[PDB]
């Protein structure tokens, strides 16, 4: 533990936290979604509730070390409060997102950070058709709330959402789940910005 | 990262935070509303629930910098915790407002701040008749909870609430939505305060 | 801005916080209620929900200054966390009081503090009869939770609850609403204690 | 104001917080309940909700002073955050307990602390028979969550719950309410630990 | 109080907290569930709610002391904020776990830590057949959220869940409940990680054994 204590001390107390990207030094965050459950549907308010975890990855030079200097430690875990995290938000949620896992991130000696918050989200979705063979499709965009595409880029590794942890006895069966990067335009600043649109097609289990 | 670290350190550690406006140095805050959804109506309690974000803009001399001394940085993002923010509140909500976005603001080199919190609001609104062609009208005033018109002025860039992100499959269709500055006076004091009145006319969604 | 900064540092950093009143320096807090809505009634649990705001006022010598020493500043606003505030509570609430306003106070150069929290309160109230012409009466006492009448006195400017912001399209119509100082007793110390009794008579709107 | 600030500084700043009891110095905590309302009953989940305040009392040498050194102050009120408080918990609650009053304690010159939190509690209770002349009985134990009887003893000043603030128009009428110290032994350890059993027999109001 | 204050000062104020385990100093955490109640079942959303506490136990050399040097104190209690705690999470919860107990741990002189948080948990469970004789079975896996099997091992003291504080008048009777260590592997990555699988077989209560 002494070497990990040194490393954490060297990375966190010896300088300020990363202040976020800039135009001069923009940042790529990769996202993927792992969908666990569609919990419920409210046809009186057109809200659907999802449970998923969201893998976020990025890389900072300020978080690199040489494993040789610290007992060959090649990665560690630390509170998400110790580091900068991207301001990724659901654009059409109808309640504050609920946090379902520990807010802890993994940091690798090359400066890669992996943060995988599990979340319960209520979002804008009209579920009319869900009690049918064809089912229903809803979507919700994830984006940095404040950064433009000059500062933050969002990427995915695959446009296919991971269903390997989807609850087999959910009330709702998944027919398709995609995560698609998109470039939007903001009129206020004239600048592009990026979202990942999560689109889920689902039906009441037969 | 270096220059941005320096800028933030210079602005936030090398002085205390803006203490808010006074009568000798008043402040103008511009507001506008981007209405996203009428989620829910409750005809048993006369409460309606709205999702929207609120664009807030103000300018402070103490937040200005010369980009040439900071690697040509012209703006940055920072947590709303690092700066003063106006105490704007819905005057007729029935629940604590829920925050739906990161509490982060954009600060520009001229000292302009833009802060755009997304919110869910339950407020006082009689939905009797919302299942009709004419729909219903409800209104909610936004104001500083503690500052009068001698310290804080509120204004809008437009009268029209922005409906470009309004949810197309909401249970409720928006018929109109306006945001209007009003000058009020508190009880018998004759002392002025300003609000922005959010008036929304809507009906149950509907040939189709 | 700098004069206000100086004032606040002089008041808050150069002395600790007011420790609360004592038998020998008791404090008077004036309360007034501004009723906004009876939001709902639950006849199966005998709980009624009110929205109001609560004007609180008190005066401390430690918060006085001379406006001429501070660029003619006569009043300022500050976070209620920066100052002492009285522990006024509804004695028969059935849920934690929910806060509907910014927790900021107004301080005037004579040492007067005004704090006006808005609140949603569930409290004990049998609404049986609300659907008639005569209506129903319910009441709730507000008091310091830990101070006696020897440390904290409560007073009202007026017996009449202010209804100038009562919602005109409330499900419930206010027939009368008073706020009346009362003196109480308690055999655990014998000391008197003060409450403001909010008495509201209402019915379903016609 | 000044004597009180000096006293509070002497007690809280000049020394750290009481760290809790030990086998060598055990601590007796007295409890007493003041039952305000049975707010509701859920027969589909066997949960009942009570509102009450719970008087907690203990005594620490470290909180003593001589009134003559502090201008004859014989007591004061302070934030419960300033002092150690016992970790008493309802052992069969079904929801986190909701705090209904300011978390402020009374400290006396002899080192006695009195802390009286108002609370709403959902707990495990089968209300079958509540609508009958006999009514129903439910119980919940209150105990230290982490201390044995070697460190903490609990007791009551009376075995009768105080009903003098019980809500007179509650849906539920109280037939008896008792509070009784009990000595338990953990599994096969022989190690004692104490609880106060709150037993309430109630029925639907005639 | 003085001997305890010294002890706490020497353990917490002279060094930082345990930073967690690493591949070269891995940690074993022991978990035990004490099931108190199945509070409700929601057949419209396939969520069930449990009340339980969860005994967690682990041992750190950095929290050891000689009782001789501290007035024979052999253990103490302290706020869970003062120490490292393991990031154990239920993997199929559908709401944030609700905390029902004070967040305080017990630390012994050998450097053992025992933290027993009382919880209400909603989790993914299809209750279809819960009204029958044989009832229904649901499962929830508990695991470190960020550590793999190279840094954290989880085990149980025994496979039977402790039912000695299960509510005698719950709406639901427990037919069995077990807590079993499992080895998983993440995706195709080949890399192990451990869970404790909480498996509860339950039915709506009926008086008598229900099969006669
Ligand atoms: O600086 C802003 C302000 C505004 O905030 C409301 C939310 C918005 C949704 N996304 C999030 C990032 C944002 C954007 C793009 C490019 C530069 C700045 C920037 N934002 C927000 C903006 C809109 C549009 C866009
Ligand atoms: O006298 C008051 C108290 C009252 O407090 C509740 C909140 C209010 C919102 N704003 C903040 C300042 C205030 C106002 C304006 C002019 C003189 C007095 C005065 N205040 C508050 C008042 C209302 C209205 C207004
Ligand atoms: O010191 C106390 C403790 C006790 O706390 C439970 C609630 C109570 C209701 N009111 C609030 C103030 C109080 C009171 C009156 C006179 C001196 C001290 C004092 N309090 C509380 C008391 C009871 C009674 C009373
Ligand atoms: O060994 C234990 C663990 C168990 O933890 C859950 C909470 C409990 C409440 N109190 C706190 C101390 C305890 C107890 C008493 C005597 C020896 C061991 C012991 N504890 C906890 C125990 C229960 C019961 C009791
Ligand atoms: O690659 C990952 C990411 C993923 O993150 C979500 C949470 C998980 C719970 N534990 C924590 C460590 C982890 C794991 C084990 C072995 C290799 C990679 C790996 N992780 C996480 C993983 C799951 C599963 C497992
Ligand atoms: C940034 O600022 C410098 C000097 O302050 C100026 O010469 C130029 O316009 C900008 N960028 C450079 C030189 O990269
Ligand atoms: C304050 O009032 C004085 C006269 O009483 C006046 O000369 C001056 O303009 C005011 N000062 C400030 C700083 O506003
Ligand atoms: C305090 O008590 C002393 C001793 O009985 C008494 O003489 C004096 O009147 C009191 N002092 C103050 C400052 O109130
Ligand atoms: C602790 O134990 C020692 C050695 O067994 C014994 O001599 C003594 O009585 C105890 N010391 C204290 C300080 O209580
Ligand atoms: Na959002
Ligand atoms: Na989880
Ligand atoms: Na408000
Ligand atoms: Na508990
Ligand atoms: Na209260």
């Amino acid at each position: 533990q002494a070497n990990l204590m040194r490393l954490k001390s060297d990375l966190f107390n010896r300088s300020p936290m990363y202040p976020g990207p800039t135009k001069d030094d923009p940042l790529t965050v990769t996202l993927g979604f792992f969908l666990q459950d569609i919990v419920k549907v409210d046809s009186s308010t057109n809200e659907v509730d999802l449970v998923y975890y969201e893998r976020q990855r990025w890389k900072l030079n300020s978080l690199m070390w040489d494993p040789n200097e610290y007992g060959n430690i090649t990665d560690f875990r630390t509170s998400a409060a110790d580091i900068w995290t991207p301001d990724i938000t659901a654009a059409s949620s109808t309640r504050p997102v609920q946090v379902l896992s520990p807010q802890i991130a993994v940091v690798t000696h090359d400066g890669s950070v992996m943060f995988s918050p599990a979340q319960r989200l209520s979002f804008m979705c009209d579920p009319t058709g869900v009690d049918s063979e064809e089912g229903v499709t809803c979507a919700v965009k994830f984006e940095s709330w404040v950064y433009s595409g000059f500062e933050i880029d969002l990427k995915t590794d695959t446009d296919q959402v991971d269903l390997s942890s989807y609850y087999a006895s959910s009330k709702y069966e998944i027919l398709s789940a995609t995560q698609t990067r998109q470039v939007q335009h903001y009129k206020g600043t004239g600048e592009p910005y990026i979202d990942v649109n999560l689109v889920v097609k689902f039906r009441e289990r037969r």
